[PDB]
């Protein structure tokens, strides 16, 4: 039997570790171990987003995973669209802990610009919304912008894939979340000794209404990765609408990435 | 077209709104309206259990589901194991907004004994907690009683007959609730004005390692219902293991109640 591997999972904004529900037995039936992380309010963390100020805060439960983890464990680590920022922050702390970064549907920034560059084209870009409801909230250091996904916006965006049931799921689970842009805008640029030292790949989803194909390449022009893997016919939320197919690319990129 | 319903639906403590993500389309499919309710401090809820010192404050999301529904309009209510605690008490606040309380593999509490009736029964003969977590919050009502589910536990007695996955997902979602055996043994019986005069089935999983069928059979005896229905081979998450039977007996209980 080939060497099993450790996979940390890391899930969007407005969502949370349930996400992973259908991709964590799959991935722990080969013999891998999975630890879907909860990010601080998010899924049925206790904090309001209001509270959770900056990116860092809220990654705070993934940079305390890598820690605890016994010394010398690498992980395969998984970031989900906003994941992608994610993980990188962790990167650029613990990144001898750290495979591989697999890029999910994600947001891949690089070591050029400031921390918010490639969010700031995607929503630049972007264009329907539909019922997604935005506010802001003052903080002592500055507005947070915040956002509440609509529905519509679930149906037609995220979920148009998924079976009806998983579509249900989310609106009874989603929350009000944030992409912490001003925070990110302030933020040290990321690091090329600390996550641009990682190897990375990225899989993309070939029926993402979120992250399209042209902002992806732009993404990958700015910072390369190792190998990029297509998902055929996933949604946004590949690991809801293809969880098998998501499977087998991770399966591949633990092959990749072989232990000793 | 038979005339359709709305159904209501209650989940049990410790769980949320979540639970119901297969029935709820199940039901819409077939031209109902469902509106799950998530109770405090369950779910994706802001409070804290320890926030939710009485009965009366968890129930609330549902007594405002009740209390906004247009005039005239009727629900079809489904209480869930605690659940059935939820909606007595709304049965004894709005009883003319509810055709039928369906409990669903739940507790039914009666009108002569002190509302906690059935559950310190239950309570004194159930064993195997498992790696269930206890603990104690004191307040201005005194001492609450909270419990955490354990993983194995959940495994054993509430999933058994679920796909992996509805495991999965619970373990992800579960979170630490109260039974508040304590608020509900002090609490005014329920009436036969309010709730008594509503008429209630009661629905049963056959593989339930929650609550026996013994169990069942002694609360109907103190209690009785219009009917019962049974889930063949469900566990105690019935709307998980077998959602499609259960959407086929509250279709049957809608038929009836036209
Ligand atoms: N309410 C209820 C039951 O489903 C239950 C909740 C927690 C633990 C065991 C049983
Ligand atoms: O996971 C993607 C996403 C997109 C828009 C709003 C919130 C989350
Ligand atoms: O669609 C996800 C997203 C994230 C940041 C900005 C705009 C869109
Ligand atoms: O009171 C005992 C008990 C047991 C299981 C669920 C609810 C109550
Ligand atoms: C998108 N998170």
């Amino acid at each position: 039997m080939e060497r099993k591997h450790h996979f940390v999972l890391v899930h969007n904004a407005c969502h949370g570790a349930w996400i992973w529900y259908k991709l964590k037995p799959l991935l722990e039936s080969a013999g891998h171990r999975v630890t879907a992380v909860e990010l601080a309010a998010s899924g049925i963390d206790p904090r309001p987003i209001q509270a959770v100020e900056t990116v860092d805060e809220y990654s705070k439960p993934l940079i305390e995973t890598l820690k605890s983890l016994p010394e010398n464990e690498e992980v395969i680590l998984v970031g989900f669209s906003f994941g992608g920022i994610n993980i990188a922050l962790a990167a650029d702390i613990f990144p001898a802990k750290i495979k591989v970064l697999v890029f999910l549907n994600a947001f891949l920034p690089d070591t050029t610009h400031v921390p918010s560059h490639v969010l700031d084209k995607l929503m630049e870009m972007f264009g329907g919304w539909g019922d997604t409801e935005f506010s802001s909230h003052e903080t002592r250091n500055g507005t947070m912008s915040l956002l509440k996904m609509g529905p519509k916006f679930m149906k037609a965006r995220l979920y148009q894939n998924c079976p009806i049931e998983d579509y249900e799921l989310a609106k009874m689970l989603h929350r009000q979340g944030s992409f912490f842009t001003e925070d990110l805008s302030k933020k040290e640029k990321f690091s090329e000794e600390g996550y641009g030292s990682v190897q990375r790949v990225y899989v993309m989803s070939s029926e993402d209404k979120i992250i399209p194909c042209d902002f992806i390449r732009w993404m990958i022009d700015n910072f390369n990765v190792s190998k990029v893997y297509e998902i055929d016919g996933g949604d946004h939320m590949v690991m809801l609408s293809k969880p098998q197919k998501l499977f087998d690319s991770l399966s591949a990129i633990a092959t990749d990435y072989m232990g000793l």
